[PDB]
């Protein structure tokens, strides 16, 4: 209710890295432009937090970006070409390949979505096996799920998010710093306007230091922009 949601701490190593993550970019006596900037970004954080009771319970403290919307439309959707680390074994890289093996191709994997329809008063959501049966040949029409709300395709909504992600890619291109696996935007525009629209950066169990450009980040970004500029001449 407070505006905020506690995350549990993944199992070792992920959530330690996660919470690490967001420790060096929140960390209050930081003055690295590309980490201030970055801060925009992703939700706001309030620290590591556990139960007055359960000191071991971890969780990360985070802003909730759809609490400022009446009837939050939401997707999750996975960024890059690589869903696996520097650091995978070739067990786990295969395993994460298998998961969805277009992912080099396409650049990103819609993870779920849950669309608020005006006319019956309900939300309809879409699972990991949606993103993950999505193709080059539907990818178009599955990203476009997500904008039909209120008697049409929500082109406002579209429009606005290319704006938003192009912030982000913008980013990508001026730091060397830190590379991004298996990380995700989440999108959320107003269901009940150009309008409410958020765009944030999740997920941060897979960044590690880095001393290239993203590569995989970059093109995954360019690619979802392509498909939703696309959607604009629908």
């Amino acid at each position: 209710p407070d505006g905020t949601v506690l995350k549990q701490l993944q199992p070792p190593p992920r959530g330690p890295r996660e919470l690490e993550f967001y420790n060096m970019v929140y960390a209050a006596d930081c003055f690295d432009g590309v980490l201030l900037e970055l801060r925009k970004y992703l939700p706001k954080y309030y620290g590591i937090w556990s139960p007055p009771t359960a000191p071991n319970d971890l969780y990360l403290k985070l802003e909730d970006v759809t609490h400022k919307f009446n009837k939050p439309c939401i997707m999750d959707v996975k960024i890059g070409q690589k869903s696996y680390d520097p650091f995978a074994s070739s067990e786990k890289i295969q395993q994460q390949v298998s998961k969805y093996p277009l992912m080099e191709e396409i650049g990103f994997l819609v993870l779920g979505m849950r669309v608020y329809h005006v006319h019956s008063d309900s939300y309809e959501t879409e699972n990991q096996h949606y993103g993950r049966s999505l193709t080059k040949e539907t990818i178009k029409d599955g990203v476009s799920r997500f904008f039909h709300n209120g008697y049409c395709l929500r082109k406002d909504a579209v429009a606005a998010s290319i704006q938003k992600i192009e912030k982000i890619l913008q980013w990508f291109e001026n730091q060397k710093q830190l590379n991004f696996y298996a990380s995700s935007l989440l999108f959320v525009y107003e269901g009940s306007s150009g309008g409410e629209v958020e765009v944030r950066m999740i997920d941060f169990a897979h960044v590690f230091p880095s001393n290239t450009i993203d590569e995989g980040y970059v093109y995954g970004l360019k690619h979802l922009i392509s498909v939703l500029r696309s959607i604009l001449d629908n």
